[PDB]
């Protein structure tokens, strides 16, 4: 398993930044925020899970785009962390950007983003 920490990626947009609240990750909060980071990958499929909340009762919702494809989002709807899950997701194997966006601006609450773990 390969987990790496929201907080050690790199953090772009107008917004976004380092939390320590309700975990040590990062929050996205409008559209040109993001984390990113460079992932190797020796297998083409993996399941990807998140570790993340939303920043009210609602729905905050978080693409995941692997080497420039965005292949499904995470719902995080609530205020209490829950680990969210794509499974079985096929994407380029070498050097690849991994990023975490929010879906829309306007469609939800703010993201807040734990880590990522990826698995086999
Ligand atoms: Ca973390
Ligand atoms: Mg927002």
């Amino acid at each position: 398993i390969t987990k790496v920490e929201a907080e050690n990626m790199k953090i772009g947009g107008t917004y976004a930044g380092k939390i320590s609240a309700p975990f040590d990750g990062v929050a996205l909060y409008a559209n040109a925020d993001y984390v990113s980071y460079s992932q190797y990958f020796a297998n083409s499929t993996h399941n990807i899970s998140v570790r993340g909340a939303s920043s009210n009762a609602g729905t905050a919702k978080v693409d995941l785009v692997i080497g420039g494809v965005t292949v499904g989002s995470f719902n995080f709807t609530g205020k209490t962390p829950t680990v969210q899950t794509l499974s079985n997701i096929t994407h380029a194997t070498g050097d690849q950007e991994i990023k975490l966006a929010l879906t829309s601006d306007d469609g939800t609450w703010d993201a807040y983003v734990d880590f990522i773990e990826f698995s086999l």
